[PDB]
Order: C-alpha cells, then structure tokens, then sequence
DNA sequence: CCGACGACGCATCAGC
DNA sequence: GCTGATGCGG
DNA sequence: GTCGG
C-alpha cells in the first residue's frame, strides 16, 4: 500500500503548514498501521484499522479511484505552502523559523545561502551538510563506522559500553543516521562518579576526525555530524549526522527500548503503558491520581513488556 | 461528545 | 545569571 | 484526525 506515500504527504504538510502536530501524528498513525497491514487494500472501507477513521477513509477512496488526492495537488500547487515545506527539510529549522523565513521571502536553497548570516548555528550546520543528510546509510558503511566507534569509546576507557541503536538495531539494511547509546559504570541513576564522561567521548572521536560538527551537545546528549575516512584518489563519503546517548548503566534496558525505536513503535508502546497504568520513558517504568510512583526493577528489555502485558517484540519487528 | 494524544535533551528567548 | 516557555530534535 | 468511555 505504497501509494495509501499519501497519509506521510498530509502529515508533513499538517506539521510543517498548519503546525497542527495532533494532525501530524494522526496521520503517520494511520501511515504506520496501513503500512503493516497484510493485504493490498481495496477501499476506504476496508482502511477503517484503528487509526483509520472516516476522513482519511474518504480519502484513500479518492486516491484509489483516481490515483492522487485533490487536496494533496492543491498543497502541492501552492507557493507558500511548497516552499515551508522545504525549509523545514533543513535540520534545525522547524516550521516557525520555515515560515518566518518564507515571510522575509527566504524561500529557496539559494536563498538559504545566501543569507546564511541569519541562520543560527544548528541550521547553519543543516544547510552546509543539506545533500549529505538526505541520503541514507548503507548497513555496510552502519558497520564501518561501529567498529570506528566502538574501538576509539575502548581507547578512552575499555568501561564504557557503546551500542548501536535506531533502524540499525531493528536490522535495516539502510539507516537514516547513527544512534549510539553509551554507558559507562561512574554514571548510574545513584551517583555521578567522573565528569566529562560524554565529553572525552565526543573529543576522541574529534581527535581521529570522525566527528567534523556538533549541532548540539550537554551532559547526556550529543547530536552532530561524522564521516568515514576515504582511500586515496577516492571520493569522500558523505557526511552522516550522528546522535550519542550517555544513559545511567542501571537504566541500560530502558534507554536501549527507548533508542531502538522505532518513534511510532515507542508511541504505541508508550500509550499501551498509559492505558495500563504506567509510564515509560528512556529511563524507568513507573506504575501510576496518575502520579508516577517508584521505578520498577527492569533487568531485561522483556521485563518491561511483561508490565504492560506485551508479548516481546525483538527490534527487527518494531520497526512501525 | 470530548478529553487525551509519549517522553524528554539541548538551544534560544523573554522576563526578571 | 536563573526560570519557564518555546522550538526543534531523537 | 481518531477514538474509548
Ligand atoms: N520522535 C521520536 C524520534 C525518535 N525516537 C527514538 C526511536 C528511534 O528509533 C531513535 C532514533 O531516532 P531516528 O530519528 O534516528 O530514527 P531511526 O533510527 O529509527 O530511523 P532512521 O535513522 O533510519 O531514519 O530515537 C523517539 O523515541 N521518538
Ligand atoms: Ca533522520
Ligand atoms: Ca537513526
Ligand atoms: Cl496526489
Ligand atoms: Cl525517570
Ligand atoms: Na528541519
């Protein structure tokens, strides 16, 4: 159901034109559900899945009778609405900076360089690496740049642990970027027992030149820009965003739920634990007046699905 | 009908 | 400077 | 935009 490429169309457009977000995630709600479902679907009908209501019924109706959806080539027609939507393709700028920069008339990538001096430093790194980010990651060079991280993280300190999470870990044979989640044994949600420990990380990887840009970067997140080194004579390989995660090691099996994704995987998963009675973030289950109590013991990913009565999921199929 | 929609780190800004 | 809200991101 | 109650 490939073309159904439509309900991601609308969203983007409910996010980036009408910042409508509870919009956005309808929509890629019933993207993700149609997305699994097993069968070539024949009609609005059949589509109203949960997720699926009567308006984006109607519209898959549409779409199947004709090919394409009106309101689609109406947004896809209009000038202010095209444009917003590709600003927002740029990383650090969402759809307020994209729209207050189409209402300067920033409307275009040249545009964007050209005015570059108005570009915070995020946005800034986000235009120079545009056409690296937009392309994907082949699971052979998702390899390659493991073994660079996993053995300069053993340089630093052979306590650390680092492990590649996101579509990698669910098993992708391509991945939009890097996800690294990194423990170290002085961090857990007890103490604090040696600073810097995220920092000498990023500062390693700077040394051997894999990290090039830091978009931004605190205590326990690092969000930046990487590369592989390239042979002689051979053209250099595109720049790749990467994203490091320092998570307290008691709190591992929680961060490694949350950093496999996918994002509607842990949103689905999230809900369930609300309905429940619980709440689940990158750190801890707690039970719910619906005020979180105490953390729960985890000491595997499957205890958490066992609280909010799941059957495990290995990554490769959480992939929604 | 209508509340509720996952959860949170870092950058930036207003107000102080 | 800090605090809280907002924007943007994973 | 969708849905449980
Ligand atoms: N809104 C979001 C976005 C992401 N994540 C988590 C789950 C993701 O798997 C992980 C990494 O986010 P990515 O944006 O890198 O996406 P993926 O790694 O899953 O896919 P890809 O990088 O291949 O496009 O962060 C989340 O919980 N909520
Ligand atoms: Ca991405
Ligand atoms: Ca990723
Ligand atoms: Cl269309
Ligand atoms: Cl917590
Ligand atoms: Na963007």
């Amino acid at each position: 159901n490939g073309g159904i490429d439509m309900l991601t169309e609308l969203a983007n457009f409910e996010k980036n034109v009408s910042q409508a977000i509870h919009k956005y995630n309808a929509y890629r709600k019933a993207a993700s559900v149609i997305a699994k479902y097993p069968h070539k679907i024949k009609s609005g009908a059949e589509a109203k899945l949960p997720g699926v209501g009567t308006k984006i019924a109607e519209k898959i109706d549409e779409f199947l009778a004709t090919g394409k959806l009106r309101k689609l080539e109406k947004i896809r027609q209009d000038d202010t609405s095209s444009s917003i939507n590709f600003l927002t393709r740029v990383s650090g700028i969402g759809p307020s900076a994209a729209r207050k920069f189409v209402d300067e008339g920033i409307k275009t990538l040249e545009d964007l360089r050209k005015n570059e001096d108005k570009l915070n430093h995020h946005q800034r790194i986000g235009l120079k690496y545009f056409g690296d980010f937009e392309k994907r990651i082949p699971r052979e060079e998702m390899l390659q740049m493991q073994d660079i991280v996993l053995n300069e993280v053993k340089k630093v300190d052979s306590e650390y642990i680092a492990t590649v999470c996101g579509s990698f870990r669910r098993g992708a044979e391509s991945s939009g970027d890097m996800d690294v989640l990194l423990t170290h044994p002085s961090f857990t949600s007890e103490s604090t027992k040696q600073p810097k420990l995220l920092h000498q990380v990023v500062e390693q990887l700077q040394k051997v030149h894999f990290i090039t840009d830091t978009l931004s970067k605190g205590e326990t997140k690092f969000m930046g820009v990487c590369q592989l080194p390239s042979k002689n004579d051979e053209k250099e390989y595109p720049h790749r965003r990467i994203d490091i995660r320092l998570i307290p090691k008691d709190q591992y099996y929680c961060g490694v739920l949350y950093f496999t994704g996918s994002d509607i995987f842990n949103k689905n998963m999230r809900a369930h634990a609300l309905e429940k009675g619980f709440t689940i973030n990158e750190y801890t289950i707690r039970p719910l007046t619906g005020v979180a109590g105490e953390p729960l013991p985890v000491d595997s990913e499957k205890d958490i699905f066992d609280y909010i009565q799941w059957k495990y999921r290995e990554p490769k199929d959480r992939s929604e």
